[PDB]
């Protein structure tokens, strides 16, 4: 077995392994669109002859707290043949790509995890939380205090520009926001079309400062699934939910959102917005600890403090945080905080509290005051969301 | 119809309405135990003759942030006869009890809500969050970093003192903690016994600094239900979960816990701790805004700030927060923050962020800096939990 | 094998066959109560030694159209041992009991059928229709036109006399009404008590002119099952349904009622009263055609007409109907209407239209005018209901 | 918002609202076929610009008791945008169409209801009853008395003329019968073809005097669904059911039929024809009370009687019924019967008994004899059925 | 009704009856491929005009114990119109085909049974056993002793020759093996392609001495269905299962195999290979008892013995078995063993033990030693499998 950058002659074998490995395989045509986001030397294959291993990264732009956009290496299309399990092919491919990603100058790498138990050992920590809400809309009444017709029912393919403009503003402002390039808008509006023996037609609700794409479930005809809701203002978010609660032929609206979604609070009965499902969203590997920690903004509310952070096999740093900025410098001084790289990725967008990871002993300190200060500093003012799966 | 304090001759009619209104009716004997927690003039009945309305409060002790214990009026046994719906009996009973609770000097009232849509209009806001985790324990492996035999499998009825001592420490420290009096320990250890055609026998796992009570589900014989886990140290919490993952005849362990429960982080696969259910726990009505706001501790990390808070039909106050303390004084100055009483109850233990209620417009301010400061000040260092249903 | 009246020494063997044959076996004690309704020579057993066959009838009083009460032989406790199937024991027992019932002077016999395919060949026709309604009471609003507190939530065991008085009036007026004797009231109010690992406690709703007994389902705790609703006036029927829709802790009320139950029409949305189940109720065998046909009242609206009815192996009769009365005399004149005895039982209480049985060719005539006249004459002004299972 | 007759430029916006409002949207092509049944000025739209409201009626021919065919306005394609709920758009569209329908000279309007709670307030009463029977055909044996090869298994597209001739006879004779025009036969035989990832191929059973179209369920491969069975004679109805019980690879045959369907009576076990579902079918609004009441035949069996009927905000009439005919004349005399327009629609085809609506107080009289006379007069000799959904 | 060989003008009517009779109808095109396996005079139709009955046989080659290949008449496409049940059409068609099959010189006929109760009376006995195993592959670990990359994940359409070569070796050696002709390979690799709204794409696992075709289930996306696994060596069978347990995105692998499949024994936990389903596979009718009994090999382990076998209405034979060969000669001597033809078919491939059929009295002897000798002689060294459905 040998690991190397694939040739144009290797892609047919990679599409075969993809088809066999991913039930949601977008297909060779759709796969060729995403491929435009893979840089030269962004892919590795293992050959036995035939492709038994593959992995690649895409050039992404990720918004982190303080509205800072980081170049981000998005790992995807990671697959080992069922014939070559337990031969260390994933370890070899991840090591080679991480070397390339580091050398290329990416401060962070990211992925969506097929299973929860794989990526921790390679330094990835779950950094966003997906939260399905199901609304029994038959009972939903808006609170007297709820804002709000500004919303239009439209065909998605006829309003691409308005969606792109809204999404662009949304992402420049929401931790977890990813730049969505033209090819991914092409793929999005193609999935909006009804499929024979497949998904039903998608509709859009369009506000000047928000949109929702939804479709009726293929099997449950009383369930509407919101595939995407992007609102830049509270007014837009409320107006869009008023329109969705107005789908009078539906019993239930389901959406995959984030834990801080205000929808429950718009209703007289908060319990009507049931949390039916929760899962890790985006995973982060901090490739360069000082660059990552210096790049993001921190809470202005916490006062200036200094400490020494050790990342296991990742460096030891003098960390000074004040005025919502951090300085992270090399030091041999005694560490006051110790954690694995994955734990740092989990703190980085503010989705997990340092005191919660401390309680599990994923994060060790002898100063409870230092823990409270970390919790407060790494908190995100704007709640962290999940842009789109890759 | 007339509203008045019940006589000993009214309780038989109240037990009848209870039996008809609550499927989980503890029964007259168990009801007589809880009754020892109802003060003189703690109960109202509506008579037509027969009892068609009832409501009472219990004398409770609730822990709020900064380990402060407030006398708390716990509303319970609230029932209107199915024959007397839509006649304003709940409004009349709640008004009479609130008058008594206020006059008696309780700064806060609390309840568990049979439905999510009733209690908001009477000034109650959901203040804690219940979070069911289900662990597929067949796959659960502890992380290298997880602490840890210190734990003993014991019969609950033979270790009441150790449970009472652990629970007492736990509650003096956890926002949401309630003093559990002797009669409620009597009722707890009676529900620990197996019932003919009912619940199976309960076992306990006992650590010096923690316990878990669990029982196999009556129908699903591969499901263990943890009725209660109280751990005062992280070591205890980990040691108890090691023992529960050691129930090798079970497929699944389920527990009703809080959103900050560190269990997911103790495992190599965080996803094995699935969130199967989420709901409002304790509801709070702030009876006296200045007394409540001055009583709790605030985050030391936020710097001193001053604002003017208006509660709708509940006063306007000069609110100064610094050194983790608040001063709340009467003022006629322009309000910078406005909200209904229920919203204040929802912020009070730190389970809901002011910026999330602001996004739903349940909380109005024109200062984004003031919002960030409120979020940070009302945050609880120790995560808010739910002691026990009443 | 021999067929004979059982001895007191045969009843232990009959209780064994009962226990093995009927999963709902009331038990020997409850069986001894019903036994007080079996006349001397009301029972047959088949012995091989051991009881392998049994059948009995009870002395009942059945209300038929025109508020006429007929002495009725109620067949019950009919069982053949699983060891003696396909040996003609049911045919032999039914023949012997029918001989006794005829000789004793009963104009009609009745039963509830364990299966739909057995009793037709012995001359029994399904004569009432059970109709389960399930109400999603969360959506139920009463119509502006609906009548209507007159209703009290009460303990069943404390209001036996009021229930007995209401039921007695109800039955003297409703085709299908049965006299309920004291022993069956004893058994009814014993099933009202909660059972360990069994049914939950029963409540009653009591109006001067109606009652409902209901209990929450043992498994579905959001379902209330109405075991019995007897209303003598429309006001009572509406008032009782207002109270049942007021069970605010329930999602669904289910009742076994009749097809003409006005409940759907009391609601703004008739569709909320879903028909979840339909089945044959009481079966009738007309033992004496002339006595049965002369005993019941007929519709005053149909004008006087005469015809010749032949029952297959049951006689031929000159049938004259006018002024809501019939004269049925022996004749050898050509038959204008022909049908089997079971078909007559199915027409007798007015639950099945002659034109519907004609369409299936269970009833043969060459006169369409005669068919319309039969339909109209045998119609019941008061809708036919089902009193209680025996 | 403005209400007006749509332009050819408004139909694209109407198809969008249709697609979003009706999951069963036939599609623009199929929608263009039905459109040939909409008269000039048969449609209204509400514009904000974009279509947010629409409603139309089709020119139909409805058979009522006495084989009388009424011109009927069939409301369909009624939709309000989810963005414009609770703005009175349905009330405004229904008022405008009713004005047009009345002025145009239609004595009655009709619809199929998406929900049971909408159309009562606009004067529509449910007038037919859908009744699903499911037969476990493995146990089904025909009764000795059942009639009856006359039936051929055929391809539907090769026998359109025979189906059209049978349906035409059926409808000229069955209350609820609708003329089915050529475009609806085009649409019917297009739904008979198998769809990729959709419905399976349809077969027909053809008798000289009846047909059945059936198809195996897409998911349950042991269930046959009869989409349509039209039989003009009892022989045809029996012969077709013999053939359907002969589908030996099926466990269950399901059909949507009417409550008087004789199928149960053709079997030795009536219980094998289970009622699995019941719902309102066609709804009627009597546009002109005297014209409607004079147009239908009445039962010859009831003797001549006279009364005064008041319809709430719909007139008061001297109503004389005799010789199966009615005369309905204006009067200011005291009303003996009072009811809302919807109630009249529910009585009109004979599916609901006046005494049942009286019991719910939807229909008020102080004469019980008058009630019995109404019940008997409005009864339909031929049972009321449901032709096809529009 | 008349029975005769179909004309080219009868096949359209046969495709109609096929479509109506078989939900799995391959379709006219696929049906035309299989048709190439039907000899001249291999088909009968019954005409009323229209086809109401059909049946045909295909020329097959069946492997029986001792690696002997018998010409085999494979009955298929057997259908009676639902309009012509209970008229003896199946009896008439089976009698005509059996006459032709016998005259043509086939020693055995075979079929797959749509139901278990039809074919016994026509002399067919179930001769193979289908056994579904479902593996929870998340827990599956191979035993230290298990053999074993030799296996390649490949596209089925690119490796037809290798599959054909492996299948050919497999079938020349496995009792139940059928020659698979080119047209059936054409049909197999066409079902390997993904279908719109139908089955997902098929993958293959290819070893020098084995293959598996599998596809993910259309509904359960965590279930892989192995459509076919053919392994000529134990190494191949183990290597293929190692690869299938390596489908890490699946929870469950299901396969239809035989009762002696060694898979359970390859795992440390035999219980992980759950038997979820069992059914009769191939049915045999011995057309010529002496030819069939002399053709197969017998166990060398049993010593030479002689007996007299009577088949009910099928002959009496002197049966001598020794050196794994049988001589079967006509005799009028007293029968020592008696059985129906179907029972012989059930013994013939060694799937059913003579002592088990004796215990049910399907096989009568007064010699227990003779029974043990039959059991041992008819046993198959190589376990009997099921090639493919026809
Ligand atoms: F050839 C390439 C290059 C990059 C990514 C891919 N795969 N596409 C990724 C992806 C992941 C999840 C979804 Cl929902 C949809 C798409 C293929
Ligand atoms: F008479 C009284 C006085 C106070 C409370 C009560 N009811 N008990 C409350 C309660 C609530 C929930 C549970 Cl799980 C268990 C118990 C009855
Ligand atoms: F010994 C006897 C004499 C008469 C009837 C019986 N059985 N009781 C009948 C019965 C039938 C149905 C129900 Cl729900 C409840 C009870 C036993
Ligand atoms: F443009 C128009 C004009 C008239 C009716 C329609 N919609 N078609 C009605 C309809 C209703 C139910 C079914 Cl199953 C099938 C079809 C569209
Ligand atoms: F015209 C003919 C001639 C012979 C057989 C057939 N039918 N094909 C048989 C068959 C049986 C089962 C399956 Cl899975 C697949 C196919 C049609």
């Amino acid at each position: 077995v040998t690991l190397c950058s694939p040739t144009e002659d290797d892609w047919p074998g990679m599409f075969l392994l993809a088809a066999a490995s991913f039930t949601d395989f977008i297909g060779p045509e759709s796969a060729t669109a995403w491929r435009t986001l893979v840089p030269t030397d962004g892919a590795v294959v293992v050959r036995d002859s035939e492709v038994v291993g593959m992995a690649l990264y895409m050039d992404l732009r990720l918004t982190v707290p303080g509205e800072v956009v980081l170049p981000t290496a998005g790992l995807s299309f990671v697959a080992v043949a069922p014939t070559h399990r337990r031969r260390g092919l994933l370890r070899a491919m991840c090591a080679e790509l991480h070397r390339r990603i580091a050398d290329s100058g990416y401060p962070v790498a990211a992925l969506h995890a097929s299973e929860g138990g794989i990526y921790g050992r390679f330094g990835y920590g779950p950094a966003t939380t997906l939260h399905e809400l199901t609304v029994d809309r038959r009972f939903a009444r808006f609170h007297a205090d709820a804002p709000g017709s500004s919303v239009r029912l439209v065909r998605p393919t006829e309003h691409r520009g308005e969606f792109e403009a809204i999404y662009e503003r949304w992402r420049q402002q929401v931790p977890g926001g990813l730049l969505r390039p033209q090819v991914l808008w092409d793929e999005l509006l193609a999935e909006a079309k009804a499929a024979p023996g497949g998904d039903r037609e998608s509709f859009a609700l369009l506000h000047p400062d928000g949109y929702a794409l939804y479709r009726v479930d293929r099997t449950d005809l009383k369930l509407a699934r919101v595939s995407e809701l992007r609102a830049v203002t509270a007014d837009a978010h409320c107006a869009l939910w008023r329109a969705l609660i107005g789908l009078d032929s539906m019993e239930r609206i389901s959406i995959i959102t984030h834990p801080q979604d205000p929808l429950p609070h718009l209703l007289t009965d908060t319990r009507l917005a049931r949390t039916t499902w929760r899962q890790d969203g985006l995973w982060l590997r901090i490739m360069n600890v000082p660059a990552a920690l210096e790049a993001r903004g921190y809470a202005h509310e916490v006062g200036e403090f200094s400490t020494v952070l050790e990342v296991s096999d990742g460096g030891r740093f003098a960390l000074k945080i004040g005025d919502g900025r951090a300085r992270c410098t090399p030091t041999d001084a005694a560490a006051e905080i110790e954690m694995d790289r994955d734990v740092l990725g989990s703190l980085y967008l503010g989705a997990h509290r340092a005191s919660t990871l401390a309680a599990a002993n994923r994060l060790r300190t002898k100063d409870s005051q230092l823990l409270r200060r970390l919790d407060a500093a790494f908190a995100s003012d704007v709640p962290v969301q999940t842009a789109f799966e890759f």
